[PDB]
């Protein structure tokens, strides 16, 4: 636009491009997403401005001009992804794992109760401060990574839950505890046999109605579930316990952020700050 100048791209999602931006009136730093051009999600959105909570990136003002819709939002200093990797030698301290999963797990309890999902969690959409807070962005309407894809999704469900997220976020904490991709699938069978590699192929047992689901092929090879203390050894058992659950394959057996929340794991939470290097 005109009223902003733009200082730098930051990112590219599958709708549009965000830039780091200038107000050139107010002065004010932000984070600008272009999207390159309906009457419905217009309401879906502009609802998504009444959103407040500490751990939601707050979306300032919502333009539709010239077949462009831009989101203006509150702009952070540094995304998950980018953080992960500058803390790959050493690894992210258990204490701050703790904070980051814990505070996402109230911005999650608070979409859900507002219900709202996100979809597409990952890692270069959780973006944190110097003080230590991390905030869910870039909100997911109704290469593409697949690693933190639900199996429900893979399979072909036609409606999504809020249990999608769930799993999300499972994967992104233990990719903060092993400093490996939990599951880096490349393709959506790929994603999807990595995914029964590990946790074993589900059947009518443990997720029942599974077989009769959109994707599902009888012809899916029969793998047995690995033990999880190889998943994320250095987890301790509250950890590993709490990531299980965040991981079921029924998603209606899969954990609620609220419930998440009140896991032992949490007892001893507080929040570091982090060394940022902006
Ligand atoms: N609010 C906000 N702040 C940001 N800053 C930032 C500062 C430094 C870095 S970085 N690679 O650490 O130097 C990264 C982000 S982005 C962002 C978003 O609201 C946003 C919008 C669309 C997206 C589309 C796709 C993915 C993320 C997205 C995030």
């Amino acid at each position: 636009m005109e009223n902003f100048q733009k200082v730098e791209k930051i990112g590219e999602g599958t709708y549009g491009v965000v830039y780091k931006a200038r107000n050139k009136l107010t002065g004010e730093v932000v984070a600008l997403k272009k999207i390159r051009l309906p009457s419905t999600a217009i309401r879906e959105i502009s609802l998504l401005k009444e959103l407040n909570h500490p751990n939601i990136v707050k979306l300032l003002d919502v333009i539709h001009t010239e077949n462009k819709l831009y989101l203006v939002f509150e702009f952070l200093h540094q995304d998950l992804k980018k953080f992960m990797d500058a803390s790959a030698l050493t690894g992210i301290p258990l204490p701050l794992i703790k904070s980051y999963l814990f505070q996402l797990l109230q911005g999650l309890a608070f979409c859900h109760s507002h219900r709202v999902l996100h979809r597409d969690l990952k890692p270069q959409n959780l973006l944190i401060n110097t003080e230590g807070a991390i905030k869910l962005a870039d909100f997911g309407l109704a290469v593409v990574t697949l690693w933190y894809r639900a199996p429900e999704i893979l399979l072909g469900c036609k409606y999504y839950s809020t249990a999608v997220d769930i799993w999300s976020l499972g994967c992104i904490f233990a990719e903060m505890v092993t400093r490996r991709a939990l599951f880096p699938g490349d393709s959506e069978i790929d994603q999807l046999f990595r995914i029964f590699r590990t946790l074993g192929t589900p059947d009518e047992v443990v997720w029942p109605g599974v077989t009769s689901m959109p994707d599902y092929k009888p012809s899916f090879p029969k793998w047995a579930r690995q033990d999880f203390s190889k998943v994320v050894p250095p987890l301790d058992e509250d950890g590993r316990s709490l990531l299980s659950q965040m991981l079921h394959y029924d998603p209606n057996k899969r954990i609620s952020a609220k419930a998440a929340l009140a896991h032992p794991f949490f007892q001893d939470v507080t929040k570091p700050v982090p060394h940022l290097r902006l």
